[PDB]
């Protein structure tokens, strides 16, 4: 859409930054909208989605169980674990992590969860079982934020992940409780409060997962639309740039604005 256009080209012009985006019909899995759909973007904590997805898969096929209690120590806590360095003496549920790693974005919950799918290696052969050829997770957090220009580690396109959030959240690569508990999970979403909730319209469906990295990496992946209706995957990212948080927010809502204004 031309008003989509005109903002995304302002906001690179004025951040000096990449955008891309995929927005993708869930009813008829038609591209709505794109732009640079195939460039390579950090996906930051936006994995997050992608590794409790996995989880939920190895839960419907009986190979993993979600009340599963997981003990661990102040050793395997990284940088921002608000939720997880609560309970180092008590341990969490497997539900608990996701709950943690999706609303809150706490980054041992991250590691956690991946530990369970076997690393970042085994969330991208997940990856691939899916029919994702493009998106990897190479490293663990705190490190996969990094996010060094022309480093395609830990990286996705806007239309490689949108078509894959479209198969976890709307398809059926999980069974319907377990893609509606993602759905909670990311409804519960608590850390994108700036983003494309700012842009929502009163009732709509928004379930979605933020993402902030290195060298002003900034995304969100969202499902969303009016309510009963078939929503749309939103897919945002935009990376090198100097530009604040604040800039790199409003960016971001900007995009959604003008998305919602011709939904």
């Amino acid at each position: 859409h031309p008003e989509t256009l005109v903002t995304v080209k302002d906001i690179e012009s004025r951040l000096g930054a990449r955008v891309g985006y995929a927005v993708l019909d869930t009813a008829s899995g038609k591209i709505w909208e794109s732009y640079r759909a195939d460039e390579r973007f950090p996906m930051m904590s936006t994995f997050k989605v992608l590794a409790c997805g996995a989880l939920l898969s190895r839960v419907d096929a009986g190979q993993e169980q979600l009340d599963r209690r997981i003990r661990f120590r102040q050793s395997d806590l990284v940088t921002y674990s608000p939720v997880t360095e609560k309970h180092l003496d008590d341990g969490m549920t497997l539900a608990e992590l996701c709950e943690a790693a999706i609303t809150m974005s706490d980054n041992t919950a991250g590691n956690l969860v991946l530990e369970t799918l076997g690393g970042p290696e085994g969330l991208t052969a997940f990856l691939r079982t899916l029919g994702d050829q493009v998106t990897r997770l190479d490293r663990w957090e705190t490190a996969l934020n990094e996010a060094t220009p022309g480093d395609e580690r830990d990286t996705t396109t806007p239309a490689a992940m949108a078509a894959t959030l479209r198969k976890l959240l709307t398809g059926d690569a999980l069974s319907p409780a377990s893609r509606q508990q993602l759905i909670d999970w990311m409804e519960a979403d608590k850390v994108a409060g700036p983003l494309l909730r700012s842009a929502l319209p009163a009732g709509w469906f928004i379930a979605d997962k933020s993402g902030a990295g290195g060298r002003g990496s900034r995304g969100i992946v969202a499902a969303l639309g009016p309510p009963g209706k078939p929503p749309r995957i939103v897919v945002i990212y935009l990376t090198e740039t100097e530009a604040t948080m604040d800039e790199r927010n409003a960016a971001i809502a900007e995009i959604g604005a003008a998305l919602i204004k011709h939904w």
